[PDB]
């Protein structure tokens, strides 16, 4: 019943090019977002951001991990260091390093991505799996 040290609130795809907010509710439904896909244009810039809050202690070495896969084949793994934090009130949001989306007809379709938020401790603080679709056009 002790409120829990981290909780993961969002996931966003970042990209100033798209019509509209492209954003996960982390607390909510996760089985949800397996039947949803964000729009991607092939060939642009994007970063993805996670929300987290700390509530009560030091976290070390954060860690957020994502695995790409296309039709059902892994073709990527992916760690970033979200770092280390101590707890307070106000969100904390890590991005990503920029990346392009991949473009050409082979290139185009649907992604899927599992995703994992940890820690030194190796602590599931969160996983998830959500789409991505890559089109020509938004």
């Amino acid at each position: 019943a002790m409120v829990p040290n981290v909780v993961v609130t969002g996931l966003t795809l970042v990209c100033s090019s798209a019509p509209g907010p492209l954003e996960l509710d982390l607390t909510g439904d996760l089985e949800s977002f397996k039947k949803q896909s964000f729009v991607l244009k092939e060939g642009v810039e994007y970063r993805i951001k996670i929300s987290f809050r700390v509530n009560r202690e030091i976290v070390s070495g954060m860690k957020y991990i994502q695995h790409t896969y296309r039709k059902g084949v892994k073709i990527d793994k992916t760690d970033y260091m979200v770092g280390s934090y101590g707890p307070r009130a106000a969100a904390y949001e890590f991005l990503t390093p920029v990346e392009e989306a991949p473009k050409g007809m082979l290139a185009r379709g649907s992604y899927s991505i599992k995703s994992r938020f940890t820690d030194d401790d190796k602590t599931d603080h969160l996983s998830w799996e959500w789409n991505l679709t890559i089109k020509k056009d938004w």
